[PDB]
């Protein structure tokens, strides 16, 4: 209905919102955009499913996320995908596992915080029901 496009117009405000300052972080610039064939080749032997937070922008927009949930779980693909690449005690790859943690410790600790689970709650309650 117009109620519930409101309401999922309203998630993807507060999805863009969460992500930009997810992404003007410094310590998850690594985690910005897709990683560049030409520069690391081997990336495509281990991830088989690639996301950064470019891609989840992209996704917003394209309405893919339809609850808090969605979203999420592409925040966790992420941080799984950054410690299944670096598992070294390299400290290259430690480094990279400590932002890959942070950055799914910080989305996790932003919705717990600004996101009404009344809200979130709405959301999957209309997802169901389609
Ligand atoms: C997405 C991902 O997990 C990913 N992981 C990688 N791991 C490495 O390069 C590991 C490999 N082992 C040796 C150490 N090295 C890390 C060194 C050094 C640590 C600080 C740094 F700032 F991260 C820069 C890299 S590169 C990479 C990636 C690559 N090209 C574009 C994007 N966006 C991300």
């Amino acid at each position: 209905s117009m109620q519930e496009e409101d309401t999922f117009r309203e998630l993807r405000i507060f999805l863009r919102n969460v992500t930009h300052r997810l992404a003007i972080d410094k310590r998850f610039r690594v985690f910005t955009k897709p990683v560049d064939p030409d520069e690391v080749p081997d990336y495509v032997t281990v991830i088989k499913q690639p996301m950064d937070l470019s891609s989840v922008i992209s996704k917003i927009d394209l309405h893919k996320y339809l609850t808090v949930k969605d979203y999420l779980r592409d925040i966790d693909l992420i941080c799984s995908n950054a410690l299944e690449y670096n598992p070294d005690r390299d400290p290259g790859d430690r480094l990279i596992r400590h932002r890959a943690c942070a950055l799914r410790d910080t989305a996790y600790a932003i919705i717990k915080e600004e996101l009404d689970e009344d809200f979130e709650q709405l959301c999957e309650e209309i997802q169901e029901s389609r």
